[PDB]
C-alpha cells in the first residue's frame, strides 16, 4: 500500500550539490510554474557525487507540477550551490530533467523504503 504518483526522478543535477540546494532549486522552479500551491518536496533521496535524486512529493499534484515545470523551463545547475539554474550560452552542462517514477520502479521504491 502506497499513494501512487508521488515520486519524481530529477536528472542532471550538479554532482557536488546537496539536499538543501536541491530543495531550494525545486522550490524556486516550482514557484515559477504555479503560485496556487506551495512547493512541498517532503523527502529528497540524494547521495553526494550522484547527478540524480528521487523526490517524494506531498501529493500527486505537487509531483505533476514539478514535471511540468522542468519540461517547460530550461534549467541547468551551474555550480554545486546554484539555486536558480539559468542556462548559460556555451555551457557543457545538460538540462535538468524531471520524470515521474511509475510501474515496477515505483513499487520497488516503496518496498525498499519498508525493507
Amino acid at each position: 500500500d502506497f499513494t501512487k504518483n508521488l515520486l519524481t526522478r530529477i536528472k542532471n543535477l550538479h554532482p557536488l550539490t546537496n539536499k538543501s540546494t536541491i530543495h531550494s532549486l525545486l522550490s524556486y522552479v516550482f514557484s515559477r510554474q504555479t503560485q496556487n500551491i506551495a512547493c512541498e518536496p517532503m523527502y529528497i533521496d540524494y547521495r553526494k557525487d550522484e547527478t540524480e535524486a528521487i523526490i517524494r512529493w506531498k501529493t500527486p499534484l505537487h509531483a505533476e507540477t514539478c514535471i511540468n515545470a522542468f519540461r517547460t523551463q530550461e534549467r541547468k545547475q551551474n555550480s554545486h550551490d546554484d539555486i536558480r539554474a539559468h542556462r548559460k550560452k556555451g555551457s557543457s552542462r545538460p538540462f535538468l530533467i524531471a520524470e515521474l517514477i511509475t510501474g515496477e520502479e515505483e513499487k520497488n521504491y516503496w518496498r525498499m523504503l519498508k525493507k
